[PDB]
């Protein structure tokens, strides 16, 4: 109820579709940016020359306290990368933990498709573990660097919110965020955050795949990803039974392609044609699983308006990958997240911020009894 975490809601700006972005003081004298929240890496950069999308960047000449590592650093992604030095210097989140530490930072010289145009961040904030940090698990990631120097638990959480912000609690968990209990799934291996999906039901049915499917690569949470993204078997039965939950309206082939988009008049999207989603996590304890739903205003994201005008414009926001499930920034937004890296496990619980409607919510429900979980993981 009450929050010793004040100072930290709402330190949060961005929608899904261009990312989170949290403020972040570098170096001395301050030099604030504004940065990427992003689980689904482990490298903190920041944009260190002009670009025509970034409105600021890092001028190491300036900071007295950074330290060159003469080492280069070139960081690839399913989507965009970028070339850069490696050093360290003073990081602080002014709206985040009331310390400052000593930090690895990448200064990005050279990049391609990474930055985004209108997207107002100029770096970002890897969070995941050292496995995946590039050059390699030797270049200890933010996270790792707080909780080493300093007394801040080693635990965040993340309420993102969409329509225009959230909150990262770093240290702890803010009870004004979430209604409802949290959930926990365990961090299956430190490395992405992964999570073992047991089970996929689209309004109350069993999609009916072998959960090794479902997981196959791995599944991971990622705050820097917009879309629910799905192995090519999985998606296709997904897309199956999404359009026949949803025959009433038809819409073309490439919309769930994300070819085509369908616009609505202002206020008028019939959101009840279109089922939830339910994904089923294996639990803390053996046998025992819970779900979170998901509801089409979570998978159907609004396209940036043209200009207020009378058409609400939509992207099916589920897609494929090659490499595995990934949750992202719409899975996320019904629900507050948290990383609990001390116990190495994962919490969901229903958003303070969760958009639904009068007929239906985003939901966090268990528990469940599922048989043979370990079995769902690919080795
Ligand atoms: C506008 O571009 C489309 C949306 N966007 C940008 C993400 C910022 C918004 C959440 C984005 C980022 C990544 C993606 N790949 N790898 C990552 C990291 C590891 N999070 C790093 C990162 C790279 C680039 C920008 C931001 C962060 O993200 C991916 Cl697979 C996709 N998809 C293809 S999608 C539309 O979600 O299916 N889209």
């Amino acid at each position: 109820r009450r929050g010793s975490f004040v100072e930290m809601v709402d330190n949060l700006r961005g929608k899904s579709g261009q990312g989170y972005y949290v403020e972040m003081t570098v170096g001395s004298p301050p030099q604030t940016l504004n940065i990427l929240v992003d689980t689904g890496s482990s490298n903190f950069a920041v944009g260190a020359a002009p670009h025509p999308f970034l409105h600021r960047y890092y001028q190491r000449q300036l900071s007295s306290t950074y330290r060159d590592l003469r080492k280069g650093v070139y960081v690839p992604y399913t989507q965009g990368a970028w070339a850069g030095e490696l050093g360290t210097d003073l990081v602080s989140i002014p709206h985040g933990p009331n310390v400052t530490v000593r930090a690895n930072i990448a200064a990005i010289t050279e990049s391609d498709k990474f930055f985004i145009n209108g997207s107002n961040w100029e770096g970002i904030l890897g969070l995941a573990y050292a496995e995946i940090a590039r050059p390699d698990d030797s270049l200890e990631p933010f996270f790792d660097s707080l909780v080493k120097q300093t007394h801040v638990p080693n635990l965040f959480s993340l309420q993102l919110c969409g329509a225009v912000g959230g909150s990262m609690i770093i240290g702890g968990i803010d009870h004004s965020l979430y209604t409802g209990s949290l959930w926990y799934t365990p961090i299956r291996r430190e490395w992405y955050y992964e999570v073992i999906i047991v089970r996929v039901e689209i309004n109350g049915q069993d999609l009916k795949m072998d959960c090794k499917e479902y997981n196959y690569d791995k599944s991971i949470v990622d705050s820097g990803t917009t879309n629910l993204r799905l192995p090519k078997k999985v998606f296709e039965a997904a897309v199956k039974s999404i359009k026949a939950a949803s025959s009433t309206e038809k819409f073309p082939d490439g919309f769930w392609l994300g070819e085509q988009l369908v616009c609505w008049q202002a206020g008028t999207t019939p959101w009840n044609i279109f089922p939830v989603i339910s994904l089923y996590l294996m639990g803390e304890v053996t046998n025992q699983s819970f779900r979170i739903t998901i509801l089409p205003q979570q998978y159907l994201r609004p396209v940036e308006d043209v200009a207020t005008s009378q058409d609400d414009c939509y992207k099916f926001a589920i897609s494929q990958s090659s490499t595995g499930t990934v949750m992202g920034a719409v899975i996320m937004e019904g629900f507050y997240v948290v990383f609990d890296r001390a116990r190495k496990r994962i919490g969901f619980a229903v958003s303070a911020c969760h958009v639904h409607d009068e007929f239906r919510t985003a939901a966090v429900e268990g528990p469940f009894v599922t048989l043979d979980m370990e079995d769902c993981g690919y080795n």
